[PDB]
């Protein structure tokens, strides 16, 4: 049930991709394999400390949202956390970057713009190779609304994170990024492939 939901948003919000594809693979939905709970108390707690301390900053609202990571790091994530001295060239610089479609997520598994995709096959759209995303507890807090490439190195002052919005010349999807790991945290493990349409 808490699986179903998460699968159910897994497949609900994948997108058509402007890039047709080239970074993540062609699909119009995933065989979705397994999901698992991660539990690593050091790391929630981590997590909760910094929600509590966001939450009284910003109206006694954490502003969290359950967003999708893609990563080919999640092994290190799921064990040490997300971490912000990996993160400037990024559209909105120097943060760890999530969305709200899977698919955005998706084209970030095998690295920036899919990278050379699986490591077996070596191709960015392989129905075979196992593909994990993660679906994250993530507190915005104050979030700086932003349309265009803003690069910065922290969040803006008064802010706990950047949202990239849509915008004609600009975003095709929602963006959010945070500037200190400790504002997510990797709850959902997902064991995936995406289907050949
Ligand atoms: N990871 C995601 O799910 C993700 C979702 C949404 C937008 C992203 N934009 C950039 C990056 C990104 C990935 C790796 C590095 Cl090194 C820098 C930025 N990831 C993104
Ligand atoms: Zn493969």
């Amino acid at each position: 049930k808490e699986f179903q939901s998460v699968e159910e948003e897994m497949q609900s919000t994948v997108r058509e991709h402007r890039d047709g594809g080239h970074a993540g693979g062609i699909f119009n939905r995933y065989n979705i394999l397994k999901i698992q709970k991660v539990c690593n108390k050091k790391l929630w707690e981590r997590y909760t400390h910094r929600r509590k301390e966001v939450s009284e900053e910003n109206h006694n609202h954490a502003n969290e949202r359950m967003l999708f990571h893609g990563s080919p790091f999640v092994n290190a994530i799921i064990h040490k956390g997300f971490d912000e001295r990996h993160a400037i060239g990024g559209m909105f610089g120097a943060g760890i970057y999530f969305a709200e479609n899977s698919s955005k997520s998706n084209q970030y598994v095998y690295g920036i713009g899919g990278g050379t995709g699986c490591p077996v096959h070596k191709d960015r759209s392989c129905y075979i190779c196992h593909r994990q995303l993660l679906f994250c507890r993530v507190t915005l807090g104050k979030s700086f609304l932003q349309f265009s490439a803003m690069k910065m190195a922290h969040s803006p002052p008064g802010h706990h994170s950047v949202t990239g919005r849509p915008s004609v010349n600009g975003l095709a999807l929602a963006e959010y990024v945070i500037y200190r790991g400790e504002q997510a945290y990797p709850e959902y493990l997902i064991t995936y492939q995406i289907m050949r349409p």
